[PDB]
């Protein structure tokens, strides 16, 4: 089996190992090629580069483009919140809102995020340069540990950006991360995928795209989006409940080897019974990943136990 | 039901509530009259007082007299844990010796203590001014937490002493509460006594007493010592295993409501089957305290949760 971290610790090992969506070279998106953009993109990969486990992430000054980038992505959000965004997400908002500084003219610390998350559900965040593969997010995710990014994107397209930037952490991952029972749900998944096969990550990965990224679901006679793809992105955020979209019921045997893309908008969303429903398929499916062994993980020693 | 602490940081609400056995006008412990003595204590009280959860407990330094007291206690006690501390003690102490500086002329400091039973089963040190009620102690358990004391014992009489010093928590305590097994025993009956009768705390207080305090039992043909107020008194760990004691089969029935003295060695302990054995029965008697609720400490969130 894959070697697999056993240690809190031992996640700088296969930390900042960043990736990329291959969206540089793309004329869609010009904003890659702005030289200040890359060399704040390089500031910001430094911290990360230079912090370990257990320091308080460093505190950072945004630019004055930063700071509008994010007031407009805020506000419009907030916006589109309040039809589009399923009752779990609305009901949390408010408290990052009061209790963690999220505003429309302040870009939140990450120290003071992750500290909100620890008196939440025990998560945590760790600065990342960018992209991680799948496996090292997913991995991180047992130990509750949410890699996270500092850099925000480009201010020319503030409705949508491929990469995984500041505004998609917190507004997309965040709230959901200070739910127990989210926060349980996604410590789990994270677990089974320690040591997996390849493959059956890969699905993984698949059937997290179409429910925690960009996942849909009704709750009484209407539909609404939980996926932190979608509510970190006022762009497909209005598209994903537009007729545009293909909608299908969500079923794993099916969603698992489904396409999707990576530098735009989804042709296709799954729609869940129910954020609950989306929950209970999601862990069986995990809990169904074959390995040569179990594991559990100790929040007291904060290991890995090979059973 | 009596209020009780919910969070590992409401510990500081009833911390420093500090207390005493009462030796003081004791003409058999002439070293409390000291004014050097009490100078110091008050010291040590005052960084327990200036101190909250979260920060790293303080260095200090101790004076020649202080470490050659350690010296005296740690290298006698060490020469009889061979034939005197049981089996489970004896393989711990060297991970204390080689990773913790652990040696007879140097005095643990318990910021580096804290940090090493942190790593082994989730424990962690709190410096207090002295003596805890057998409920806060208790309590603390239930995260945890150790309520520990910085000062040491008067260099006139270092074979004993009626107050839970430095030594005594360091020599006594310390090497259990890294074991796993233990240190989930110790918690567990911890949180039993939460919020527990008055009448049901005192009763475990006194197994307690006569277990985890002055424990003894027999391994093989043999009988050995596993409590922490042997274990630190080199004084009555020789007596304890001699004929001047009088010993008794364990039986909860009948070792709760046993009488005990707090200034002088034990007249009678309490021998059980095996280490093992005693672990079993007070479990089974903690989980026999009635209350109109139940409770769960989150590790992740370091919250007790009311069921
Ligand atoms: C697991 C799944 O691939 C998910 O989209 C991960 C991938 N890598 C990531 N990397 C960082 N830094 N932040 C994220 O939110 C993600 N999302
Ligand atoms: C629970 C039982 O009373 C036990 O002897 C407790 C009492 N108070 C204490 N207080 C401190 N500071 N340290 C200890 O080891 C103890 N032991
Ligand atoms: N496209 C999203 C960001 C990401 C979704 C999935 C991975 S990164 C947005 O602009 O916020
Ligand atoms: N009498 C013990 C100390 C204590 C035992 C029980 C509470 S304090 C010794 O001298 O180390
Ligand atoms: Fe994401
Ligand atoms: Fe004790």
């Amino acid at each position: 089996v894959p070697w697999f971290p056993r240690t809190i610790q031992e996640l700088d090992r296969f930390a900042n190992q960043i990736l990329s969506y291959g969206a540089e070279l793309d004329a869609d998106h010009p904003g890659f090629k702005d030289p200040v953009y890359r060399a704040r993109r390089k500031q910001f990969a430094d911290i990360a580069y230079n912090y370990r486990h257990g320091q308080p992430i460093p505190r950072v000054e945004y630019m004055e483009e930063e700071k509008k980038t994010w007031g407009t992505v805020f506000k419009t959000l907030k916006s589109l919140y309040k039809t589009h965004a399923c009752y779990e997400y609305n009901h949390i908002f408010p408290l990052l809102e009061k209790y963690c500084g999220f505003h429309e003219d302040n870009i939140p610390q990450l120290e003071d995020v992750s500290q909100f998350l620890q008196t939440c559900t025990g998560f945590r965040l760790r600065p990342v340069a960018g992209l991680l593969s799948s496996r090292d997010f997913l991995g991180g995710l047992a130990f509750r540990v949410f890699h996270c990014t500092q850099y925000i994107r480009h201010g020319s397209k503030p409705m949508y950006t491929p990469e995984p930037d500041i505004c998609h952490e917190l507004l997309g991952h965040v709230p959901l991360f200070s739910d127990r029972s989210f926060a349980q749900f996604s410590q789990e998944i994270g677990l089974a995928s320690l040591g997996a096969p390849d493959e059956y990550i890969e699905k993984l990965a698949t059937i997290y795209w179409f429910t925690v990224e960009f996942g849909l679901c009704k709750q009484g006679d209407s539909i609404k989006a939980y996926g932190a793809g979608l509510l970190s992105s006022f762009g497909e955020l209005q598209y994903c409940l537009s007729e545009k979209p293909k909608l299908l019921p969500l079923e794993l045997e099916k969603t698992a080897i489904q396409n999707y893309t990576v530098t735009e908008f989804q042709p296709l969303y799954y729609v869940a019974e129910s954020f609950n429903d989306a929950k209970e398929k999601v862990r069986n499916f995990a809990a169904t990943i074959p390995r040569p062994f179990s594991v559990r993980y100790d929040p007291y020693t904060q290991r890995i136990e090979v059973l």
